[PDB]
């Protein structure tokens, strides 16, 4: 029933069963531990020099094989491909599906029965929870945890939160370029992962969420002792859900993604949760939709007061309650499929139903929440066919200036101006001669998984340094990239299909006006559609949309399968493979 | 002139030079580390507990890092993906090409100036080479080392090559399947790779003579203490060879290659070397043949005393004076050029002049040699366009028998007997249906890097049982597979094109007269050419060659580039891809 | 001039020479780096699963490593004798003088150029220094830091402060026997040593006054990345120290002594302090007693708000600015010896000169200070020859209560109650029949170096439970033990000679009058000289003051050389050995 036994105790194949063990035996493991029906495990292992925010877990495996060691199991360490957000160029996003490749081949490959994924750094998360998902053997995830709280004159300061700060108090003469690098330090006082609500502290809660970790895992700081103890706790859980085959498959339904979109507007989550998310629900063979993140999560509100849509920060969040305090709030209200199963053995529902705020500033009940209608909102057109925004950031200085107009409620129109990637941003923002004022929606195209290839955080632009010095802080953000989770931007962001896949904003001229209805879910460009099909004919006929020829061989070959923002950025042909080792290995 | 410098010192982008910094420095790394012109050396670390055969280069590493610090450089260790020569299935060969691609992305997207490769394990040395072959920072090469010598009743017993001789020992009653489990263990006695000439050793031995390690530093055994100073010594150099810019192309040099090519006959390299070596050619941009294995090694002797060809094991070989004895050997027939710089920043010619052989029964000179024309040869005709023959490992009965006939001298005529892959093969050889005699050649088709995928180590068949128990040890083995290099088997391998790629082998039945021509260098099945494209015609209409769908999506995605063994089995589309460090990226 | 050539490098003795290189080889060191002058550096290793406070020293280790490489040196790590304050029993005090006595047979005789001394948990600072003082060869220390600061329901908690919090909150019926524990674990939330003002903190912070660390190195918490790059800088400049042949002796002189003294009135350091720094002065051969403490001390005011004295944590008193805000403090005030050099090559004065408070909630101004007058007062007189009195940590209940009679100020008396032991204690405070009320002042005797044999941590008692229910806290405390440097008892401690050894305390009965007069600095039991040589003579006549039998071979050797708390509790016999690298090895 074991099938690490085809490996290490085949009686119908002597032959090869004495290699591996040979093999396996090199550096001390008996031939009893390897056959006598003790789960493998596998410790799918992200730390390293090259993944600062991840490199704690090399730690952390000794706790994990305490824990599997005394329920009976065999720890087999091995690595991830690195993937590094603050690191990997051009963008660590191009570097997921190449993980995830990897980690497919050595779940399925190897001899082991049930794995711990080691989750932390942006996509570290859901490249090993859809590997897990493909192969579908036993499999729980453990967080690294954010790093500790920032601290500069008595204040918090966040990973991340703290650069776009500085970005605008360094470009507007109140901050130089050395006492810019010391502010920014101090953000990072110790090992793990950004200590604000970034991608990663969104991607580690929703894991948690989704029910792939303990309750209370995903919120507790790298550094504390709690994290070591619950490393231990997840070693002996594993081999236990070997024992009784509790799959990705098992805990990763519909619920549990209705489950996570949720506690996503709850913790005031980052815009690429759908992108990774959409990406899982397809790997494990649910149906999830940008349509279902607006559906079941738009009208949630916002509860966890952390920057950079609020003021605390990753030990805060812990203190507070974490995601348990977070589900319970939701749980109040009917909102949690109470009876989704998670890895632990037990539902989500009875994980969470004694967890309370522990720090009323840091976490906020569900009736009086830190804002209301935090979710994400669609918008279609014939600029893309969808794109989402971040509904949880919007300041009073953006709802005030671009949200209250009689005329047309909750809408606004202004002057276009697109920039083709951030080296043309970066060479173009502050340029006088754009004359960019209060009515001025700045465009990035070319920033999508095929044209990047990424795809990258490009599209949290700042406005010009000119209406910096006069007040203007943010300005709408629209584009076929990505944004830091970190971002307190309400960007209008993964742009469905990208320009260099033949999406609207492949024909969008500077100047043009254009449109965005949140009320109606619309983003036009207002101009003919006798005009549209003009533009159209002119490119193809020019050659399409230009963007740069690849440099790696990766590049090129992920660059022939890759699917679009909307449905995951996934390997398409990746994923027709379905519960491969238990159905031989799908089509 | 340091790439790292654009991430870690760039004045023109200080937004993003502060964010890398912080991360990096979130273990304890300064900002005047990381802002001080010292090289970055990454460590390409392939050891893990999957990987038994290479994992004491996690220990090894702990030297490097001694070398690089006191000579003035920064390690930033990170993982290649695992490969596992005993382990991976089907097989492991499916997984260079995915190490390939993931370690090309990491030299080329990190801030890395040098790179110390860890190599050991079959498919470890290529992967690595051809990885920073395609980047071309500067890259040296350290082996991991043999397993000690194994000891059975006094007796030398090596890995890999004891098997094939308790696999006969226990298919004749002389052995049960518990004590050849005993007599297995023995020969793997410590950490390191097989102690054998195997593959590993070959290909280890041949990143020696490519110039890619420094002097002998390939033969030493992985426990030995030699083996951790020449890891310092390593550390050391890289970072001299950052500041000379002592890069991968500027080693690998045509020369270099044919170096490689006399060095491997004179050690009795494995059949797997031409796959790999010319595979590096292609990505380092130098042109390397099938042909030009024959045309520079054929008649090359064998020096190296080494099972299975020999008697003695990694340990002696290191002794008797490993790579620079071998290579002072053939400097003596003017058969080195000896000009070729290596990264030691000397040439082979001056490492080599004064190494002696230490131990004669180990390693014999050119003029007594151990056997004379023990290079490969190339058959052709309408079997294949290409595969070659281990002449190295022809024994006196192989000889004898086969090899000595008045009317066709160093030529035979026999039966063939086809199974489609190891399965196939396993159900019937022991058939005595099959009337298996002295005049039978054995084939094994569809195991190539398409069909199976693989390629798989499967055509060293062993004869029937009923021939075993008569005397008839080897048969003729003939396929489009691999063969393990610990394989003391003559076997005409590595078939070019494969089945599943329309080679001849997909049209050939059992019992067809087949003509193996080692004096012209053909080989055909017997058969008219109008017969012959009746064949091929009537599979094509059946549909071409019948072969396993794909299981994982790695799989499907590498089957669609996947090039034939003869030309290194390559990526197709990755050899475009030339010096992308410096190239901006390549087309 | 390097001594480390003695062993490694000695053309004189060839055969030893090639000896120590064998051995020092066989992990892979080269000849030539053991035989080129460079530096050996030793790092004693304090850190174990046995010693949790100081376990983050052996990931410490290597950036130190880092360090030493980069600057021309050897590592060689050894490991110094255990010690653990919340382990050891029945006294961790008792192997202080153990793991001295191990420190300085390695640093005597093994070839050690200089070396980085890993302090932490409470004794290993002195035991290392004492050790770094007998033999001086050049030495610095590496404070490992506090854990980080626990939480409980929004507020700080401490290690051991809350503990007596607790003993209080559970010993009136206010909290249970379970959740005391839980109330304990939040104050331990990660790696490090105790998070108040404790023993640890305390000689922590002495051993950076003293000029042993790098400035600000002794405040950094333990997880922080701060305290791994500092662990590097000293790695660093280890080796320059060896160059500059820069010592203990040149660093610990009477002006560095008299500097720690003042900053330790400053921070509230633990009565324990004038025992390690007397027992240090007098290894290293500089004059320093307890009266020293008083003249230099007493009149300092206390600056830092840290538990138990104040409110706030180890990570507070970091951010705020450590130990050079507090000396920069003392500084404005000519109260320090400003050309004091320490090991970094500069001056105190010079290191601290532009140190400034960043949170004046933690760090007070000496003008604006937390409480004045908090040193230390010796007392002398009939109970003992001297003791000392805690005077930062009198509440204004204690203050208002005994400090206020205008028939005698600063002055009270009171009824004595004595226990022999803490056993005999924990089996009387309680007892109603004792009639405990606010005229008694509690006594602890046979607690000392010899008696115990410890000295144990037992003199901060608790009023009975009976008096805590009415509301009387805190009372008179005077022992021949000590206390927890944690405590916010105003014990009078450290008598000298304990009763063990013949001091006043061994002939007191309980229901004497006594009378502690600060004002005097004087401490008699009111009786008559007559009647107290009566009370002696009965004593030595029935045997001498009892205590228990040794229990270890270590127990009996050093209770017949060690000497009092007074002078250091050190082993007599050993302070004549001074400076014995460099005198041939002294009487
Ligand atoms: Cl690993
Ligand atoms: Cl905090
Ligand atoms: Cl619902
Ligand atoms: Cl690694
Ligand atoms: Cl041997
Ligand atoms: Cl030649
Ligand atoms: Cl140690
Ligand atoms: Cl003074
Ligand atoms: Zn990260
Ligand atoms: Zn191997
Ligand atoms: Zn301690």
């Amino acid at each position: 029933k074991l099938r690490s036994r085809a490996w290490f105790d085949n009686p119908d194949d002597v032959d090869m069963t004495a290699l591996y063990l040979e093999r396996y035996m090199n550096y001390g493991l008996s031939q009893e531990e390897l056959q006598s029906g003790r789960p493998i495990i596998g410790i799918a292992q992200t730390g390293s020099d090259l993944s600062p925010c991840n490199r704690h877990h090399l730690e952390l495996a000794k706790r994990v094989r305490d824990g599997v060691r005394e329920a009976g199991g065999i720890v087999i360490e091995f690595p991830v491909h690195p993937i590094q957000e603050t690191g990997k160029r051009p963008t660590a996003g191009l570097d997921r599906n190449l993980a995830y490749l990897g980690l497919v081949e050595v779940l399925y490959g190897y001899p082991l029965d049930g794995v711990v994924l080691t989750i932390g750094c942006d996509k570290t998360t859901p490249a090993c929870l859809m590997a897990a998902a493909t192969v579908n053997i036993p499999a729980i995830a453990l967080s690294v945890g954010p790093m500790l709280n920032g601290w500069f004159r008595g204040e918090r300061t966040g990973s991340g939160t703290i650069v776009w700060k500085a970005r605008e108090l360094l470009a507007k003469g109140e901050i130089d370029y050395q006492g810019f690098v010391k502010l920014v330090a101090s953000s990072a006082p110790s090992t793990g992962y950004c200590n604000t609500m970034g991608t990663a502290t969104t991607m580690n809660s929703l894991a948690e969420a989704l029910g792939m970790q303990l309750p209370g895992s995903a919120a507790i700081p790298a550094p504390y002792r709690d994290r070591q103890e619950v490393a231990y706790l997840m070693g002996r859980r594993i081999v236990e859900m070997v024992h009784e085959d509790l799959k990705p498959s098992d805990i990763l339904t519909k619920e549990a993604f209705i489950n996570a979109i949720r506690v996503n507007s709850a913790i005031g989550g980052s815009t690429n949760a759908p992108i990774h998310l959409n990406a899982l629900a397809r790997h494990i063979g649910v149906e999830l939709t940008v349509d279902d993140w607006q559906k079941y999560g738009e009208e949630i509100p916002l509860l966890v007061n952390l920057q950079p849509a609020g003021e605390y920060l990753g030990e805060d969040y812990y203190h507070a309650g974490g995601v348990p305090a977070v589900v319970n709030q939701l749980m109040g209200q009917g909102l949690i499929h109470e009876d989704a199963i998670t890895v632990n053995g037990k539902t989500i529902g009875e994980n969470c139903k004694n967890a309370t705020i522990e720090d009323g500033n840091v976490i906020k009940t569900y009736d009086q929440p830190l804002k209301k209608h935090a979710g994400f909102r669609v918008l279609r057109g014939n600029l893309f066919s969808s794109a989402i925004m971040k509904l949880s950031v919007i300041s009073d200085e953006f709802r005030n200036r671009y949200l209250s107009d009689a005329k047309d409620p909750n809408a606004f129109e202004g002057k276009a101006v697109v920039f083709d990637g951030p080296e043309d941003y970066h060479h173009r923002i502050d340029d006088p001669a754009l004359e960019i004022d209060e009515h001025t929606v700045l465009f990035m195209r070319g920033a999508g998984p095929i044209g990047y290839p990424g795809a990258a955080e490009v599209v949290n632009m700042r406005a010009p340094d000119y209406l910096l010095k006069k007040g203007i802080t943010s300005l709408p953000c629209i584009g076929d990239g990505r944004q830091s989770g970190t971002s307190g931007s309400p960007s209008i962001l993964n742009a469905s299909p990208e320009a260099a896949a033949g999406g609207g904003l492949a024909i969008l001229k500077t100047g043009d006006r254009v449109r965005i209805d949140l009320g109606r879910g619309t983003a036009d460009i207002l101009i003919s559609d006798e005009e549209l099909a003009e533009r159209r004919k002119a490119l193809e006929a020019v050659g399409g949309y230009k963007y740069p020829e690849s440099q790696t061989p990766w590049q090129e070959i992920q660059r022939a399968v890759i699917g679009q923002m909307e449905t995951g950025a996934v390997l398409e042909n990746a994923v027709k493979y379905q519960d491969i080792a238990h159905t031989r290995g799908l089509p």
